[PDB]
C-alpha cells in the first residue's frame, strides 16, 4: 500500500541516514517488498546495495545475498551489523561450529540478511537447508557474471539458475552495474527474469556535454578547443597508442600548455609523479591510454574512438564529479573504423567473438553518426530511456544537417517483420535489394512481396539505415545477430516519427582512391 512505502522510508531515514530514494530505488524496493522479481541496472555507486537490503527488512524472513566477492561481503556484513541490521556471512572457511551457529540463526528466523559465497550456496544441503528456512528473497549481485559476454565470468554463476527452479515462489533480484543490451538477455535467461520488470537509474550525468566530430588535423582541433573553452582547466585527453599519447603530450607542451603522458610503461616513479601533479595542482592536463582519481575535471578529449561504448562511458565519466558543468569532446575518422574492422577480421579470435566485437564497433560508430540527441543514443545502450532531447549535447545545440529516410526505414522495418524477426542485417539487405543468395533461396524469401522492393538504393545505404534503426531502438538484435522490430517500430510505421541520417555521412560520392 502507501503504508508499505511509509514503512520503508522510516527505515531509510533511521538506518542508512539517506533522506530519500535515488532514481528508481523506491520503485524497486516496493516491487520486491511485495513479492515481485526484478532486474536492476545501476552504475557503480548508483545505490544498488539497498535495493535488496530494504526489502529484506520489510518482508518477513531473511534476504539471501550472493556475490563472488568475499572480502567485500565481510565488510558489508560488519557495517550492516554496527548499523543495527542483523546480518551474517556463511562460506566454507568458517569453522564448522561457526557455520552452524549461523545456519541455526537462519532457521530460527534471526537474520535480516545472509551473505553467501556461490561456492556454498550451490552445494545441495545449502540448497536443501534453505527450503527449511524463513527466506524473504534472493539477491544475485554482480549478476552479470552469469554471462560469457559478461565483463567477468564464472562457471559457478551459470549455475545460479537453480534458484529459480528450487525456489520459484520466492522473489529474485538481480543487480549489476555493467550490462550491454544483452549480457542482459543472459542474466534474464539464467535467472529466469524474462518476465520481471527491469530498472535502470543513475546512468545519466546531466552536467557533462557530449560532442563528437570528425578528424582533420586533430591536434590543432584539440588545441583550439582547450584554448577557447578551458584555458586554466584540468582535463584528460585519451589516445589509443602509447605513441600518440607521448606525441600529443610533447606537442601540447611545445605550445606550452601543461601536459603529461600517462601509461603502463611509465616507470613507477613517473606514474605517481604525474598522478599528484595532476591531483594537487589545478589546470594540468593528462594524456592517458586505457591506464585513477580527480574531483573537478572540466574536459575529456578523445583523439580516437574507444574500443567500446562501455569504455567511452567510463572515460568521459571522469569529467565532472562536481555537479559543475564539464565537456566531453571527441573526434574520430572513418579511416580508423575501417582499420579496427580489418584488425579484428584477421585476428585469431572465434567467429562468435568477432560478431560480438563488430557489434560493439557498429554501435560505437553509429553513436558518432547520430542525427538525433546523443544522450538518448548513449543511454539506450545501457538501457536508460530519455524521453526528450537533452539540450546538453552537440546534436541538440547545433543540429546537424539531416536526410529523411523514413520511407526507407519502413521498408527495412517491414522487411524484417514479414520475415519473422530472426534474420541479420547482411541478410535482410539481400532481401530489399533483390539479391537471390543461395542462402536467400533456402528461406524462399525471394517469393515474398518485400523482395528487391528497396532496389533504388545500394548496400552501404541499407546497412547504415539498418545500423541506425538498431541504434535508435527501432530494431533489436535477437540471435544470432538477427533483428526484431520493437514496440517502438510503430512510431515509424504509424509515422509521425522519422528516420534521419547525417548529410555528413552521405556526401556527393562516389568514393575514390
Ligand atoms: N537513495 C539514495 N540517496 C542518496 N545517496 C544514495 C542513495 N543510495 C545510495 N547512495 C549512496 O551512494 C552509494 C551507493 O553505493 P552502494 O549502494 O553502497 O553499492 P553500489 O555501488 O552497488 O550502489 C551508497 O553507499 C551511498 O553513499
Ligand atoms: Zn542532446
Amino acid at each position: 500500500p502507501a503504508a508499505l512505502h511509509d514503512r520503508a522510508l522510516h527505515l531509510l531515514q533511521t538506518i542508512w541516514g539517506y533522506p530519500a530514494f535515488r532514481g528508481v530505488q523506491g520503485e524497486i524496493v516496493q516491487q520486491v517488498a511485495e513479492g515481485g522479481n526484478a532486474l536492476v541496472l545501476m552504475p557503480t555507486g548508483g545505490g544498488k546495495s539497498l535495493c535488496y537490503q530494504l526489502p529484506s527488512l520489510l518482508r518477513p524472513g531473511t534476504g539471501i545475498v550472493v556475490s563472488p566477492l568475499i572480502a567485500l561481503m565481510k565488510d558489508q556484513v560488519d557495517t550492516l551489523r554496527q548499523n543495527g541490521v542483523r546480518a551474517a556471512f556463511l562460506n566454507s572457511t568458517l569453522l564448522p561450529h561457526e557455520a552452524r551457529e549461523v545456519e541455526d540463526a537462519l532457521l530460527r528466523g534471526d537474520l535480516d540478511l545472509l551473505y553467501v559465497a556461490p561456492e556454498r550456496l550451490l552445494m545441495p544441503r545449502t540448497l536443501d537447508l534453505l527450503e527449511r528456512a524463513p527466506v524473504a528473497l534472493f539477491a544475485i549481485d554482480e549478476a552479470h557474471c552469469v554471462s560469457q559476454w559478461g565483463h567477468d565470468f564464472r562457471p559457478e554463476y551459470q549455475q545460479l539458475s537453480v534458484l529459480a527452479e528450487r525456489f520459484p515462489e520466492l522473489p529474485r533480484v538481480a543487480l549489476t552495474a555493467t550490462a550491454d543490451e544483452r549480457t542482459r538477455a543472459d542474466i534474464k535467461s539464467v535467472l529466469r527474469l524474462e518476465d520481471a520488470p527491469q530498472f535502470v537509474s543513475s546512468f545519466d550525468r546531466p552536467n557533462i556535454q557530449y560532442r563528437v566530430g570528425l578528424k582533420d588535423s586533430p591536434k590543432t582541433q584539440l588545441l583550439h578547443f582547450i584554448r577557447e573553452e578551458h584555458p586554466g582547466d584540468a582535463g584528460i585527453v585519451y589516445c589509443l597508442s602509447r605513441k600518440s599519447v607521448e606525441e600529443t603530450a610533447k606537442w601540447l607542451q611545445a605550445q606550452g600548455i601543461d601536459a603529461l603522458a600517462y601509461h603502463a610503461g611509465l616507470s613507477s616513479t613517473e606514474r605517481n609523479n604525474v598522478q599528484e601533479r595532476f591531483l594537487n595542482e589545478e589546470g594540468v592536463i593528462v594524456c592517458a591510454t586505457v591506464a585513477i582519481d580527480k574531483p573537478n575535471v572540466r574536459f575529456v578529449a578523445h583523439l580516437d574512438l574507444p574500443k567500446s561504448m562501455e569504455g567511452y562511458y567510463q572515460e568521459t565519466g571522469r569529467a565532472g564529479r562536481d555537479g559543475l558543468p564539464s565537456t566531453a569532446w571527441m573526434v574520430y575518422g572513418l579511416s580508423d573504423v575501417v582499420n579496427v574492422r580489418r584488425m579484428l577480421a584477421q585476428s585469431d579470435a572465434p567467429e562468435e567473438v568477432k560478431r560480438v566485437e563488430a557489434s560493439k564497433l557498429d554501435a560505437l560508430l553509429t553513436y558518432c553518426e547520430a542525427a538525433t540527441c546523443r544522450r538518448q543514443v548513449l543511454l539506450h545502450y545501457f538501457g536508460e530511456e530519455l524521453s526528450e532531447p537533452c539540450g546538453n549535447c552537440d546534436v541538440c545545440l547545433n543540429p546537424p544537417r539531416v536526410r529523411d529516410l523514413t520511407r526507407e526505414a519502413q521498408m527495412a522495418l517491414s522487411a524484417t517483420i514479414r520475415t519473422g524477426n530472426r534474420f541479420g542485417a547482411a541478410h535482410l539487405t539481400d532481401v530489399l535489394l533483390g539479391r537471390e543468395t543461395d542462402k536467400v533461396l533456402a528461406q524462399g524469401h525471394h517469393q515474398l512481396p518485400t523482395f528487391g522492393v528497396g532496389k533504388e538504393h545500394d548496400e552501404k545505404l541499407w546497412r547504415s539505415v539498418l545500423r541506425q534503426l538498431v541504434s535508435l531502438g527501432y530494431l533489436s538484435a535477437d540471435d544470432h545477430f538477427g533483428l526484431r522490430a520493437t514496440g517502438k517500430s510503430r512510431g515509424i510505421l504509424k509515422e509521425g516519427q522519422k528516420l534521419l541520417l547525417r548529410e555528413d555521412t552521405l556526401l556527393p560520392g562516389l568514393e575514390h582512391h
